[PDB]
Formats: structure tokens, sequence, C-alpha cells
């Protein structure tokens, strides 16, 4: 209920720290506008410090480096155990900090945090190079060593999850990390730093430096002693991080960004499954989600009954308090976007699109657009709010071209009972994940990540391990 | 072959030759005789835009190329490698003409390396393999390793045709399409291959070649919003530029290979005669102008002197002269910028206080050649020891303990390659593990195989080439996750 925030400082070498400037910023609560607490405002000197602590704890011969590969997973299981223990604490904090429904934060976010952690615990002693057939007198092989100090920079929509998805793989491969969390949502990250010292990782293996994007985050992406970065958030902000990494240190960068992620309904598709899952992927977590559906193509044979059954759904879903055990949808975080959404609601009005339900606030009331075309703004642009822009199509080959036309591509969900229509579509769509008769079906063992401008690199899979290893070749010649 | 005329100097788009949309041209010179081979078309963004739209369409869904069978793709690559072998002495000549590589070197290394690489990756085409992943009882989930799309490739002058092939083979077996820009210093063989690409029967628009200049064609490729992936072999300087440009627009995926301060450790318990021979050809091969050249040579005290003495006779004994001669080992350096720039670094050596055991100045001024040069008593903070010299210079150093030289070699930001010589099982391996280098040879030098990946650690690269690992850089992972009733 009323839960005290106990950790608010820079986490470095498993000791709690103050800004080298003593500056502080103050996270608030989107549910009820209320300053939660005051967190230390780190910055380049603070970063500079943690990055050194990471280099030391990564140095050869350190207690971290010498750990038996399986004891690396022992820790990772220990940390997951702890997360498991203090689970609702985290769900509570993550709710206070983001305004997610407390259950949503308890059964999705933290279930994902716990599962993702143990999955990569598995991999710690299964990271295998190759032994390669070359010449008769030559032993050749490759090792998959850890890259070094790893930079993690995450968004406020799934703070602890987006954070674990980078921490779990990075630590099993045996890097050390400097973590830098949103400003909107720094609480759960800072908690996990307690759990990290408790499970007993060596000091300096993980370090957290909360603060601001252009200050702290930008210090990371430019730092000469960080060897890799993982970023989850804004397309355009990723562009800069890639740039800075390139200008300084040539570090390895992997990004996960947004997208106009399509949602395709065929004539023979289960309609209640299609309509409802199209709903879960436009209105879940208040519409702000890496996996949200910018576009919803529907074949002419089921258009109106699709559009009709859709508007029935929007009006019945409960809004209100986040600690509500009867709600689905809390508030938005930063009104900076609140403006441009219910502006975009007029974009479709202005270009000739029927608005079948909703279109203003009370939060925003869930909205639905029929008669939408491709060229309208409300189908050209990502929307971090509930806006269901429903289009129409004759051919499978038609919607293939239409849905693939944007420069983004992180998610596509297809709905059909037909075997040929399922597979033909999946193979064609230029999307990192293609879901079929389901939405937001993320698993810790299937890689997530972007095609085209939705990012580069993958996360959550055996493929994740690639982004946290440098491949060394040994080539030995005998006499 | 001697007075062989250059047949190929135009731009290759959709398997048609072309002139500059501009009309301009530019010359390539023979560095051995310092005279002009001929003029090639100078491309620019409007040329690059032409080729990209070509490639964009040869990769379009249902293209002859995309509907093509997977093993047939393999067959074409095997087909193109046949042609190379046939026209091998044409190409190797062209390569020596353009670069002053000893011709025999280009025919037994360079071109050999090209055919072998084309064949390895030809073999990977029907064996690009994704995963099926267990998840819940009611879900089928699996991954496909789709091709990326239009892949830029941009390569230097030190191995013009080999650096091109290292990218073309994997990308082409993986089902991509390509816009290639060779170095302006060395455009001849990249064009010849384009002739063979067409003969081998590749669909038009699957490979395209626009020659021209770094800032002009190069950057137009790196920034182009419809190119989906770049490979770059070149300098660290240009390397940071190209990754930056890709970041600024279209967020392309970028893989980079760019030189190093490549350590060559020689332990006291070392076949010394092998160490001098390999750490000699290691330093000096290809006129010392190599991505993997040997720059800092660490030797243990117990053997420091007699190593140096053995290195210095090799240096004088090793033949320099006409590339077409069958007894040559070191042709000329590539151009005037390099020759002066290397000659200058020599003086920093003299003037930073290091015994000039041999050579030390250029010879027979009417050529672009340099006396093979050795140094002694070279300390760390010294200039010959901190910077990539791209030429014949052999700075030797003293070292005491293993842990001394582990720390000393991982002191740079580079780390493309390293050699270690010892007979000691634990030394070789302890060194092999601790060195921050991409490849680590042991009791050999310059041992590249297509099956083994090659690439940089730290500021020497991102990603790899020539291995099953190259496929990673030319495929995009998709996850298909089906749910059942
Ligand atoms: N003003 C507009 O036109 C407009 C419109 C809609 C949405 N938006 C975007 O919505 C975003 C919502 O926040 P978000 O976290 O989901 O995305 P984001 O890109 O802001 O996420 C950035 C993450 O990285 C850090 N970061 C921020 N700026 C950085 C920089 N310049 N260099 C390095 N690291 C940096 C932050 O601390 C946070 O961790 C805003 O950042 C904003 O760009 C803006
Ligand atoms: N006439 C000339 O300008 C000229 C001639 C000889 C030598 N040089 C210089 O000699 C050095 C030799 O370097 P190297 O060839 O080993 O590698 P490099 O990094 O100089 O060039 C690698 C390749 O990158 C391409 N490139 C160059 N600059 C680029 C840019 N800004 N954007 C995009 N692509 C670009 C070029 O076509 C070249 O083939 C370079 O400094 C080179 O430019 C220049
Ligand atoms: C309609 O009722 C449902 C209630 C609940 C679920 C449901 C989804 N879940 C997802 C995870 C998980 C793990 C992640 O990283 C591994 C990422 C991620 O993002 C979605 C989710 C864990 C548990 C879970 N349960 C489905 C249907
Ligand atoms: C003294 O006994 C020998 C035994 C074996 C060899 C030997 C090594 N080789 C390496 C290549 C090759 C291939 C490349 O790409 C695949 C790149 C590259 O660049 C340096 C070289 C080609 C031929 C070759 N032969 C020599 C001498």
């Amino acid at each position: 209920r009323n839960l005290e925030v106990k950790f608010t400082k820079i986490f470095i070498n498993n000791e709690w720290h103050e800004s080298k400037s003593g500056k502080k910023f103050a996270t608030c609560n989107p549910s009820t506008r209320e300053q939660i607490c005051e967190v230390e405002e780190g910055d380049k000197p603070d970063v500079d410090k943690a990055v050194e602590a990471a280099q030391v704890a990564f140095q050869r011969g350190s207690p971290w480096r010498r750990l038996d590969a399986l004891s690396r997973g022992r820790l990772l299981h220990q940390l997951a155990d702890l997360v498991e223990r203090d689970r609702a604490t985290l769900a509570a904090l993550e709710t206070m900090d983001t305004g997610k429904p407390f259950l949503h934060a308890f059964f999705i976010d933290l279930e994902g945090c716990i599962r993702t952690l143990r999955y990569f615990a598995g991999w710690a002693d299964k990271i295998q190079g190759k032994t390669i057939p070359t010449d008769d007198n030559v032993v050749c092989f490759t090792r998959h060593e850890p890259i070094g100090v790893c930079g993690a920079i995450t968004p406020w929509n799934f703070p602890l999850l987006m954070l674990v998805w980078k921490l779990a793989p990075a630590l099993c491969c045996g890097n050390t990390m400097v973590l830098k969390p949103a400003e909107q949502t720094p609480l759960t990250a800072l908690y996990l730093g307690s759990l990290i010292k408790e499970a007993g990782f060596p000091p300096g293996v993980v370090n957290i430096v909360p603060g601001f994007g252009p200050t702290v985050g930008a210090a990371i992406s430019s730092h000469p002693q960080i060897n890799k970065i993982a970023f989850t958030g804004s397309t355009e902000v990723g562009k800069l991080v890639k740039e800075a990494a390139s200008r300084s240190n040539l570090k390895r960068v992997t990004l996960e960004l947004g997208g106009k992620n399509p949602c395709i309904v065929c004539a023979d598709a289960d309609l209640d499954l299609a309509v409802e899952c199209a709903h879960q992927g436009v209105f879940f977590n208040q519409g702000q989600c890496c996996t949200a559906a910018s576009r919803v193509f529907v074949e002419e044979q089921v258009y109106s009954e699709f559009v009709r059954r859709s508007v029935e759904y929007a009006k019945k879903r409960p809004v209100g308090d986040p600690f509500d055990v009867k709600t689905e949808q809390g508030p938005q975080i930063d009104q900076k976007q609140f403006d441009k959404i219910l502006e975009l609601i007029e974009s479709g009005k202005k270009e000739g699109a029927k608005l079948e339900c909703g279109g203003s606030a009370m939060f925003i009331k869930p909205t639905v657009f029929s008669e939408v075309t491709d060229n309208m703004r409300i189908a050209k642009e990502e929307i971090f709010g509930p806006v269901q822009p429903i289009l129409k199509f004759k051919s499978i080959e038609e919607v293939i071209k239409r849905a693939n036309s944007t420069d983004y591509g992180l998610t596509a969900a297809v709905f059909t009972k037909n075997l040929d229509k399922a597979l033909k579509l999946a193979s064609a769509l230029e999307s990192g994940t293609v879901w079929i008769n389901c939405y937001n079906a993320l698993y810790a063992q299937a890689p997530f990540g972007g095609f085209k401008m939705s990012g580069n690199g993958r996360e959550l899979g055996e493929y994740a391990l690639a982004e946290y290893t440098e491949v060394k070749t040994v080539t030995i010649k005998l006499g």
C-alpha cells in the first residue's frame, strides 16, 4: 500500500554514492501527480567513476573473471531468487514510478524479469566456440570471450524488464556493466542494485548511475572505456547513440526502437481472437509499448464486422486507479506526447477518416478509426497512445507490400486459419517477430529485435549471446 | 602476360556497362612504372542512386534472384569461382599493375585466396540454418535467417580483389544484392570481376559496381537510405566516418575491419629461425602494406640480440624490384602520400633514439621503392611503435615477463591480430587467452583460412569475415511464433 522508497543513490562497487555535484532530480508518480522521492543526479564524473569500477572488476584475475563458468549462473539464479522474493515490492515501485496497473507490473514485468534471468543462467556454461577443420598440421579454434564494460540505457515503459533483458545475457557471458535507467523511472533499477550486492556479485560488476539522457546517457555513449552499448527507446535518440559510439571508442552498439508495427486480418480468421488480440496490441500498458499496433489491415470480406466488433470492445475496458484490482489501463507518463496524440486524432478527421468511437480525454478514452488509408498521418506515424487505424485490402500480395512499405519493422501479427496464408505471410513480412493468432507472445528463448529502422541486434534468445561476446580465433601450427 | 590491355573501365549496373552520369573520368596508375594505366569512369551520388535502385529491384520479392533455389545460388557462386580460376592470370596481372604486388604473390596468395573464399561460401548457401525453439505446449516457434537486402561494400588498395571477395561471397550466398565501390587507387580488378559476374550468369542487378572516390561514391553509399548493410575495410579514420553516416540516416547495419598495432611476441623458447622468418615476412609482406602487418615485435631479453642480428641479414637478403620479375619479394609502395608518410616515420625513429640496424632510407629515386628497414632498442612511447606504418619497418622491443608483455600488447586501442612464438604449452595458451586480439596465431604468421573468422577487437573492427560467423553479418533474424487452438 504505502511503501517507502529505500534506495535513491548512485550504485558503484556495491556501495551507495552521491553525485560528484550533489545535484538531485525528483521522480514523480503519473497516477497521482506527486513527487515520490529525490534521486541523485549523476553525470560525467559519476559515470567516469563507475566505468573505472567496471574496468577493475572486469580486469584479468578479478574475482569476477576467475569465477567458474557455472558459478556465474549460480549468481544469476541467486539474483532471480531474490527478485522472486521481493517481487511485489518491485511491482509496487514499478507501479508508483510508471503508473502501470499493479498487477500488470506483478504478473508481466516481474514474471518476465524472473524468467529472463533464469533462462540466461542456463547459458553461462554453454557458450561454445567452434573448433575449425583447416589443414593437416594446424589446430584452429575460436573462443567467445566477453566484450568488457557494457553500457545499458533503457525507456520508462518497461524499466526493470528492459533493464534485465540486457543485464541477464551480459553477466552470464561475463562482462561488467554501467547501467543508466530512465529519469522518469529510476526506482526499480536502483532497488535491483541492492539485490545484486545481496546475491553477492563481486563489487564493480554492475554499476547504476541514474540521471538524464543528454547528461548521463550521453556520457556513456561517448566514453572511451565502455566497449559495448545496449539501448532501448526512441528511434531518433538511438541514432545519436550510434553516432557517438562511432565518433569515440568505436564501441559495439545494439538498438531496439519503435515502429509502425502492422496487424493483418484475413477473411477466414477467427474474428473474436483477431479483434481481441488487435485490442491487446493497441491499448495495453496505455498504448505506449514497443509492440503497439500502428496499423491494422483487414480484408474486405470481414471489414465492417471487424470495425463493428472493435468499437464494442473499446468502451467496456475499465480505467481508473493503477492499484485497482479491477482496472486494465492507468495513465500516461509524460504529457509531452499527450498533446501530439489527441492532435493526431484530428489528423484522420482532417484527411477523411470515420471515427467510430472515442477521441478525447477524461488519460484518453480509447479511439477507433475506420476508412483509413495509407497516406493519412494516422497510418504514417507511430502513436504512443490508443489509436486503432483500420485499413482494408483485397490481396495477400497487396497487404504484403503495404505493410512492408515503412522503414520500421519490429512486429507483425497475422490472423488466419489457413496454412498457406499463415506461412506465405510470415516469410514475406519484414518484421523482427511475426506473431500468428496471438499478440505480445514474448518468450525468454525467442529473439526479439528490429528489422530496418526498428534497431539492430537481437535480445532474449540464444541469439542475444552474440551481442555480448567478441569472437577470438586461435590458429596454431605444428611442426 | 606483359603488354595486356585493360578491357574494363566502365560502371557495372544491371550487368550493363555505363558512363558517369556526370561524364568525368579519373586515372589509375601503375606504381611500379610511375605511369598511367588508363582512365575509369568517376561515379557520384547520381551513379550510386542508379545502382542502388538496380540492386533494390534485383532483391525485390519474386525477382529471378529471390525466387531462385537455395542450392542454385550456391551453384552460381561455384560457377563464378570457376571463371576466376580460368581468368586467373589476367586478374593477377591487373592486380600487380594496379598495386605493385609481386605478380607471383598475387597469383598464389591473392587470387588463390579469392577462389577458396568463393567456394567455402558457395558451400554455405543451402546450409544457412535457423532454429526451432521449445516454448509452451501449444506454440510452434522458430527463427528464419532472412537476407538483409542491398549491401554496400567499400574496400582499400592493399588487397583490392580479395577484400572485395571476402564480402561478396557471404553476402551473395545469403541472398542479398550488392553495390560495390573499390578504392580509387586500385579499381581495375573489381571491374574485371564484374565482367565474370555476368558471364557466370548472375541475374542483372544482383551485383553493381560504381568506381570513384571516397567522399563522393563512398559516402553516397554509406548514407544512402535504401542500402541496408555496409561492409568497410579501410582506415580507422574513414571507419568512424562511415559508421557515423550509417547511423545518421537509415540506421544501416555496419561491419568494419581497419588495421592494428599488431603485436608479434617472440618468447625465449622459440624456434628462432622460424620466428625471424615469420616475423620477417609478417612485417614485410606485400611491401609491409597489409591489414595484418607486424608492427611492435616483442622479444625476450634472453634472445633479444641474436634475434635482431638474425633479422637484419634477412632484411638485406630479401629482393626488391620489378613486380613482374619472378625473383621479387617487395614491389613499390602504393602512392606519393604513403611513400612520403612512411619515409617521415623513419626519421621520427632516428630522431626518437632507436638503433637503425639496417636500411633507413629510400633507394633508386626514380622508383617508388624503400630500403627494407629494421630498428633496435625501440621503447614504447616512440613513434614507430605507436602508429601503423603501412610499410617495411621492423621495430623490435625488449620484454621480461609474460605478464609484462600481456599488459604491454593490450595497451593500444587496436587489436586485429597477434602472433606468439614459443614451444611452451602453458605460455602459448596463457598468451593466447589473455591477448586482446582478433586472431592470435601461434608458431606461424598470416594463417588465414576461409573457415576461420577474421576481424578486430576494440577499435580495430566490429563483426567478423571469412567464417560461419560471416553469415551473421549478412542475414537478419526473424522470429515466427504460432499459437494453436
Ligand atoms: N517532442 C517530440 O516531437 C516527441 C514526440 C513524441 C515522442 N517523443 C519522444 O518520446 C520519448 C519518450 O521517452 P523514451 O525513454 O521512451 O525514449 P527516449 O529516446 O527518450 O529514451 C531515451 C533513454 O536513453 C536516455 N537518453 C535520452 N536522451 C539521450 C541522448 N541524447 N543520448 C543518450 N541517451 C539518451 C534516457 O535517459 C532514456 O534512458 C522522448 O524521449 C521523446 O524523444 C518526442
Ligand atoms: N587521390 C587521393 O585522394 C588518394 C590517393 C592515394 C592515397 N590516398 C589516401 O591514402 C590512404 C590509404 O587508405 P586506405 O585505402 O588503406 O583506406 P581508406 O580508409 O583511406 O579508404 C578505404 C576506402 O574507403 C573509401 N572512402 C574513403 N574515404 C571515404 C569517406 N569519407 N566516406 C566513405 N568512403 C570513403 C575509399 O574509396 C577507399 O577505398 C587514405 O588516407 C587515402 O585516402 C588518397
Ligand atoms: C490474456 O491473459 C494473459 C495473461 C498473461 C499472459 C502472459 C504474458 N506473459 C509474458 C511474460 C513475459 C516474459 C518476457 O520476457 C521473457 C516478456 C514479456 O512481454 C509480453 C512477457 C511472462 C508471463 C506472461 N503471461 C498472456 C495472456
Ligand atoms: C610455406 O608453406 C606454406 C603453407 C601454406 C601457405 C599458404 C597460406 N595461404 C593463405 C592464403 C590466403 C587466403 C586468404 O583468404 C582465404 C587470405 C590470405 O592473406 C594473407 C591468404 C592463400 C594461400 C596460402 N598458402 C603458404 C605457405
